[PDB]
């Protein structure tokens, strides 16, 4: 079902959230060889993620669920927002910017609170 979908979706945010809070202890830490790794498995996570959301809403309005349709725009939109502001960060790894490395972060943990209730209502209404 779409809302078994869900669950897998939600199952794969909530592995980025673990391997994050990781990283983010390896990048306190100074250790650059793991955040590396970290970021890349951050980035196929996701893309994983998006991938999932994306059929997730499709099928919503395959079925008319116009109100699960109407969450759904809404938390992909603040996907990407997390999204960008992931990316930047990455970029700030490669430049070796530490000061943005940090900002970033703080940005994509508020980001990523902020969507909770959102991402709890659509488990409801698919
Ligand atoms: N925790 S999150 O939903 O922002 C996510 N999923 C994949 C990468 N990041």
């Amino acid at each position: 079902s779409v809302k078994s979908e869900y669950a897998e979706a939600a199952a794969v945010g909530q592995e980025a959230v673990a391997v994050f809070n990781t990283m983010k202890a390896a990048f306190q830490n100074g250790d650059k060889e793991a955040v590396a790794q970290y970021l890349a498995r951050l980035a196929s996570l996701y893309t994983r993620h998006e991938e999932l959301l994306n059929r997730i809403l499709e099928k919503a309005r395959r079925e008319g669920n116009k109100e699960a349709v109407t969450l759904m725009n809404e938390f992909t939109a603040t996907f990407q927002t997390g999204k960008s502001i992931f990316n930047a960060m990455v970029a700030a790894f490669k430049n070796g910017d530490d000061d943005s490395f940090e900002s970033y972060l703080q940005a994509l943990e508020k980001v990523t609170a902020k969507g909770e209730t959102l991402a709890d209502q659509i488990a409801k209404a698919l």
